[PDB]
């Protein structure tokens, strides 16, 4: 009782439609639609909570019904949705994602403005309770006023931060000094750093950078190359992927996150939390949603000892 | 007063997205994507009960929490959707629609399955309740077994029928003697008929093959030529389309149709409800939503007192 984790990111509605029987443009075409709960920090959220940690999510969504209904479903993942803020006269930010028989994209739009909602005066009405979690993890969905906000009012606790994308992960360039672990990919580490990944060889001058600019821990996903961990006091290494049957590769990065923050949480040493946030990807990639619904402590390290 | 409308007919959930810019094809492409609750059966007992009617929707919904966000939405519009079945296991139908920067449709598509959980057990359970109606509408969403079973046990309640599509109006044609009142639109009537209407001189004869088919009376929209009415008792005429903004021509025949039940039960005249219903199809064209807010009996009247 009272140990919780605080989880400042954006929540959204993904659609993913396709058609059946092939494309006849500029006509209805029969098809599959489903209605699946999405955005990163809500995502982290309820992993965190699959992975039986008390989780507090603080977003933004729309008045409209549709949002509250997201809210409910992520409160009936254990989440405690109750500080999320309800946006009166907008609507409920969304993914909106076209794909086709084999299951490829054709085409998507994202209506992700209500992440600006989520407002530095929102987070400061929760500044106590936020200063008494265990662990903040924040997503950069959210403005570059509001994850200054939480970095300069995190009061020591641990900030976990998700860079999300290439083209957001950039408003964490000048606070790397504030951020307990940050989880980067290629692209994002390059558009970081300014230095490109070509090899693995570069993975080491990337630490580096990062490490010079202030950054505590350092876990740069490659992808099928692996996982990359670095650790400012000198501790790093490599980590192999978790061989999985991947079906979706939606969640992933949301399930890795959620399982170095709990990992934390639970005392675990650096090395060993990778390679369960890893597990917990593996359990993202293996399941048609973003969220496998039979994500657990108990069958991540089952899978995770297994190798 | 306890008169009432039974509405039998599909409830979905329309979600419609547009980019802000050019779309870049295989990316995320920032834009704006809306969520309104969609479906002929449920549009139509939204519009009723603006009309100021008792009405109940009796269709399918999934089990999904945005089910219940659109039967509570439906439900706060004046609605009663307590009869309305929900169906474990299975997802809520839906229309997903790409539109571009003026709002021209790009592509569409249709999950529309679930409105086959609308089966004639189903409406049995509800046999007397629905044969207390005042009027019974049904569109043909729902299946052919569906349809019969509800013409077949209407115990001579008026039963008025939208016919959706080219595709879906054919269920129609071997029972016109069991319909009330039928709206096609051009395609609609031909496509039932097998007479084609180049010009209006085929109308009467369209008219008149819907009579010999037993058919009481027939409510043809021709867009901008206007709508022709015809009673099997010999009373036809043109009713020139009321001048409107044209906005969105979503909700258009749903608004119509909900005036011409709603008429008939205030005891109006065929001619003076087929204006009646222009005019609610006139407030369905003035507005960005498929369910015009201000549709009202006052307005719809002052808008039909013009010309
Ligand atoms: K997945
Ligand atoms: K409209």
């Amino acid at each position: 009782e009272k140990d919780y984790v605080v989880i400042i990111g954006s929540a959204n509605i993904d659609v993913a439609g396709y058609s059946h029987e092939s494309l006849n443009y500029a006509d209805s075409n029969p098809g599959k639609i489903k209605f699946t709960p999405g955005g990163v920090g809500r995502n982290i959220a309820q992993n965190l909570a699959l992975l039986g940690n008390k989780a507090w999510l603080l977003s933004a969504v729309g008045s409209d019904f549709y949002g509250q209904s997201l809210l409910t479903q992520t409160n009936q993942s254990g989440v405690y949705v109750d500080k999320c803020l309800i946006v009166p006269g907008e609507n409920t930010s969304s993914y909106l994602s076209l794909l086709d028989n084999t299951g490829e994209m054709l085409v998507a739009i994202n209506d992700m403005n209500i992440s600006n909602a989520i407002t530095a005066e929102y987070l400061a009405q929760h500044r106590e309770f936020i200063q008494r979690a265990k662990v903040i993890v924040a997503d950069c969905n959210i403005s570059e006023e509001a994850l200054a906000w939480i970095l300069d009012n995190a009061a020591n606790v641990p900030v976990f931060v998700d860079p999300v994308s290439a083209w957001k992960c950039v408003k964490v360039r000048d606070r790397l000094n504030q951020i307990h672990t940050l989880k980067p990919n290629r692209l994002e580490a390059e558009t970081l750093s300014g230095i490109a990944l070509s090899g693995r060889d570069d993975v080491a001058k990337v630490a580096a950078w990062f490490h010079q600019h202030g950054l505590n821990r350092l876990v740069l996903s490659m992808g099928g190359d692996g996982v990359y961990y670095s650790d400012i006091r000198g501790e790093n290494g490599w980590s192999a992927p978790i061989k999985t049957n991947v079906i979706n590769v939606t969640g992933a990065g949301d399930a890795m996150m959620a399982g170095l923050a709990s990992c934390w949480v639970d005392g675990m040493p650096f090395a060993e939390s990778v390679r369960f946030a890893q597990g917990c990807s593996s359990m993202a990639l293996s399941c048609e949603y973003t969220n496998n619904p039979d994500l657990s402590i108990a069958n991540v390290i089952s899978l995770v000892e297994n190798a």
